[PDB]
């Protein structure tokens, strides 16, 4: 059973929490590359962390991530002027460049005290995979960046939903290493399986853990399971069973204690894997029809996320489209912060139940100084992966030798 | 470099907060007199300090502004009957005149002397400039009222644009002694210099103080300043550089902590200045354009007050329509409370300091005994003014007699 | 110059108008194959040549093409039951199948044999390249379907942006065989070439004509010509240039004589060619954004099409976004049925001139018992195809020996 | 097969129309009492028969019908102030009382003698049933004023749901003339029968025609019909069968050729008989809801009548609420005038085919010197009712002694 304090110590990221000091020692996604546009593009407002971010491409195409509000009287830099090599404030001109150099003051004197050496927070950002990441933690501590196991080379064709929601990122992620509820919430969006009650068994690691539920398969039950294999990527990314054509990732990411960007990716072959609107699409995850300008979903509670009383009558499991659509049904109205003091868990809980236990663990040790979970050489590399198959009883899940869906 | 502590002395304007206590010692606008209407008209809500307030114009055409609570049980007096000389309350049929006596209840036997009891919390009022002003403060500090000096006499042509803005009154009120934003924030939206970095000069007063900022001039910048200079008139108003025809002024009355009945107001000569909805009209604060029927703006952080972002790519620098709502866009993305602890200064950034420096000072002084700024003797007058104009740099600005600007220059 | 007469034949195509009774000998797509759903699917409502059908997949997975009012009293049939092999009216309960048979009347005794003798209204159809084709000519001059020359076959990626314009056919074609105005309208959506004014070439066929516009090229304009060659395919489709990935091509189905259904496809190899809503954000054509429920587009007169003119002054050619958005602009307001009487054309023209010339010639011909134009032998295939290459200056345009782009 | 002519001869009403002057020959609902308001009111913006009209209570409780337009330069009386025993048009101060007699002119030299010469065109009027009805015709032709068939005498109850529809009043008359149509469309919103497949007969009468719905009953179908049996009270009223606790009518009015005033009418005994926004409520015809202000329907072809293809998937039959909406649905997808050339009739549309016939010889007949159908000592009165009952196959139903629903089982 958690108690009030665990559960405040997983979810709460902002400023001084010891959960956020360790997701920043993870380069972390900001915003995607697409909401940047092309150099001296509108600047784009984030939050991570409890920061406001602004976010632009200046014009030699380098993307800064700074602090939102101007160093001189803290203005948003929202609303500034990109170009000529910075984004400058509207209200006195002092313009930054994205390391946060002030190269400029318009209202004031000279150069050697107050304006060059001036530095506005900014941090260091790379761009990959169709995102704009960024390290958010001590410099000194910022690693080399490299490919997510979720997008393995410049090549893979990387398809990505975006959605605001307002609610903590654990509740979010439990759904994502939460096999057994495809099974009812996802029943009319559907193997070679009906088994709704899968057995579990996780294998921790030094950067998460795997995890296999396993099905009883329609035929030759007796010699064989469906495995479907789930990575949880520590802090907050899970790497869920692909499809016969592609592959599927979830990263989820903090805005601040009650608010998380929700990433949903499709990758793999180009020639096997949705385009953005395609997959937007079939989520139910389009800019200006499901969502608004800022990625936030029209469905909320107070439209009861569009459920339809007449479609569920006529057989349809939810009444709600889009299977995420389904999945934040049931994140919001726990609450902003679920309160995991009120669970009553079961079997199906097993990868929640390691979840809870491993990052209560990992920030605890981590706060009396071991390497943040999934750091150094930990690190999950793209030789990580979820799958699903038909294996023989006889043979470890743990050891067989699946590669992420390709040709 | 200001605490915490010193950001809420300076800001918090509620219940008992120091620094309320100071700006209740003055005069206050309360409301436009274009809302009260014509006797008997439609009781209007308003916000000072804190407290809500209903004001209305009686069957005599006195404005009273009162507590907007029934003193029976509580219910808004703003739905209440305006008529036969008094507000009644819907609720009980209490009805109050403007100075807060019950003259009747209905349900009320004249049996009890609870009619003659009960007296309903109402300020003393005036009328002056197209303003409402009420007294805030204890009433045996109530002084007379006299002439702002940005509206000198019943001849001067007096026109407001009211916006009521979601933040505290401090950081707009440094908007107005901030001399250099223009340069860049208001630069689309232009004077002789294209000096963008002025020097800065205080000179402390008994009201407040003046200040000049000094610019380069297009032409004989080896002789002659530019100077413009601004009245700040404690707690929180700025008589701010006029043009050639007609005086500018801003008066901000904190509604609470968290949000300011802002004023921006041209005065002048009628023959010279614009009337009412022409100001208005330049400045994007329409009502039922600009604002809501509460002088609320649409423009916001949500719509980002509509800036478009293919007008400053084609030149214009902020792409946001009216110079209030440019300064607005800035104030108010501070957050409610501006964080000064926060603040990075500079040259630029004097008047400011300045003005946290006395404002702070006078806070104090004033929990210590001393008289509120600006109060009694001190008083700034019609006398004091800002103005605009080239200058020999071998005169000391704090010497220009300067006038408000009038007829003919 | 043209007279009104000569307008009214080119451009009326309700009742017996002879362009019409001319169109209807082609196979003509009347809907998009996603709007019939599934099976028993929701029931569409269309519109061709002035007659409101109902399209509807049944139980078995055909798709009729049926008058959308029912032969009883006429009630509309869009909003009757599809199910169990046919589309029933709410009225009375009269039911249909795709052929237009009534199984079933629910009120009529089954001893006076009326459900034999009466048939409604329905039309041969054939799904082919993500539409719904009906042939709505004299029934024994039903032609086997054949591939259009943009949707060649069964492997061949087809993406489609529907439209419903308020304007007359004719105006919409001439806008697809009028080389010059890309070099206006589209110049801040472009090319090997900055030549805006190409002379223009034309070649007459069976089935149409091919037309070539010549540009200077950026250099060895000495040597060479840039050539654009579009297709018009008879009676309303053209093949335009492709680019270096995939094809282009436009096929216009009259939906009365001021409105058109407008279909502008990207085709060629799965792996070249965008996917749908990739194809309809490119072009702003997305439905639930740029279009309502029913593909109309929400840019409009009264809003100027959402023409920024801060875009404008910025260098932005039309203020307009979405290139085929500027071009619907243009039509628009030509007014519901564009005056030719008004014209004054040029040398830019040519194409236009000989599509007017050759359609009337056609619908002439026609009345007097000629074979519609591209019809039968004549009819264009996929060895038809539009082009765009430099061509040494030497060389006939017309014989140069394009396919359509595929790797 | 009807020819063209002959449906605009059955459907045109606007001015010169003869199906127009022969509708005329009959008392018209206007509007609903309830527009009215009380002395003083609101005036009222209605419209009948293709002209405008206003009506208001004047200070004295009675209520005006006149044409909308003032007898000045035109300006619209509905705008005007009501008020003093007249209401005077905003413009030049004109005032009219109920008759349309010209009490005042503002700006008129007092004898100029304009004033009491310049009559207003305004009609005798009468509030009964919850209604303003109104006599359009020819002045020396209005009969005296008696009970309509559905609403007898003053202590019935009389609730109704009133909807403006655009379409042609002769198909929404059809509408309620189908007894088969029940069976299908309304087949969700459901007797002792399920036979959809009702024999029809049908019985002339002086006013309209009876007729009788034959269906078999859910038990002893070999010896005995469920009959349910409709009244046509031309020219555009139908009292539907009753159900067991209160009585149901439908009475069109013409707005013009393709509007109607849809009026459709719970009545009965006040305790067995729903009150007006308990009827529209279970219609689907509430204002504000359903209907905006003017009783126009949000329903509409656009939205689809709010059709809800989930429910129909589910088992519901139309997926529309309320059975009228239903009906509308249908009427309204055949187009503002219903084109009859193009109907395939069969068994189910018998009483239609002799509304068609009927009414085609009546306006015939009319337009040659005919008295109009059903006025005269021909009137329908209150002993005319709509019935349902299982009744044995040896009895005539034309023969059965129907009366009104009223109270408990009992007659009136
Ligand atoms: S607040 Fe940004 S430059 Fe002054
Ligand atoms: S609350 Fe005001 S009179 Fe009672
Ligand atoms: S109108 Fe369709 S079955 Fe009667
Ligand atoms: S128009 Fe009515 S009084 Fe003149
Ligand atoms: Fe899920
Ligand atoms: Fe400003
Ligand atoms: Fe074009
Ligand atoms: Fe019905």
């Amino acid at each position: 059973m958690m108690t009030h304090e665990e559960n405040e110590l997983l979810c709460r990221v902002e400023g001084d929490a010891p959960m956020g000091r360790l997701m920043r020692r993870h380069w972390t996604p900001i915003c995607l590359v697409e909401e940047v546009g092309e150099p001296d593009g509108t600047p784009v407002k984030a939050r991570a962390f409890g920061e406001d971010l602004v976010v632009f491409r200046d014009s030699e195409g380098r993307v800064g991530v700074m602090d939102e509000y101007c160093p001189h009287r803290r203005a948003s830099l929202v609303y500034g002027r990109n170009e000529e090599g910075g984004l400058r404030c509207l209200y006195h001109g002092w313009k930054m460049d994205v390391d946060g150099n002030v190269l400029e003051m318009a209202s004031e004197p000279a150069a050697s005290g107050m304006v060059d050496k001036v530095k506005h927070t900014a941090y260091p950002t790379q761009e990959w995979a169709g995102m704009v990441w960024a390290y958010m933690g001590p410099k000194e501590t910022m690693p080399e960046f490299l490919p997510p196991a979720w997008a393995p080379t410049a090549d893979t064709r990387v398809s990505i939903a975006k959605v605001l929601l307002p609610c903590n990122w654990a509740q979010i992620l439990e759904g994502a290493i939460d096999s057994a509820h495809s099974s009812s919430l996802h029943s009319s969006d559907m193997r070679p399986s009906t088994d709704k009650a899968p057995r579990m068994q996780v294998q921790r690691t030094g950067y998460g853990f795997r995890y296999a539920a396993l099905r009883r398969p329609l035929s030759n039950a007796a010699e064989n399971d469906y495995v479907r294999s789930t990575v949880f990527v520590a802090p907050a990314t899970a790497l869920i069973p692909p499809n016969n054509l592609y592959n599927v990732a979830n990263i989820n990411v903090p805005m601040d204690d009650t608010n998380t960007a929700f990433y949903f990716i499709a990758w793999g072959h180009p020639s096997q894997t949705p385009e953005t609107e395609t997959w937007r699409k079939f989520l139910r995850q389009t800019v200006g029809v499901d969502l608004d300008q800022n990625y936030r979903p029209l469905r909320n509670e107070a439209n009861k996320f569009w459920q339809d009383r007449n479609a569920m009558k006529a057989g349809n499991f939810t009444g709600i489209t889009g299977f995420p659509n389904q999945d934040v049904a049931m994140w919001l109205t726990m609450g902003p912060i679920a309160d995991r003091t009120h669970d009553r868990l079961g079997a199906s809980d097993l990868a929640i139940v390691e979840f809870r236990k491993q990052m209560l663990d990992a920030v605890k040790a981590f706060e009396q100084g071991a390497p943040a979970i999934g750091t150094g050489v930990e690190a999950a590399t793209p030789t990580v992966c979820s799958f699903q198959a038909i294996v023989p009883k006889t043979t470890d899940w743990r050891t067989y030798d699946a590669h992420y869906v390709w040709l």
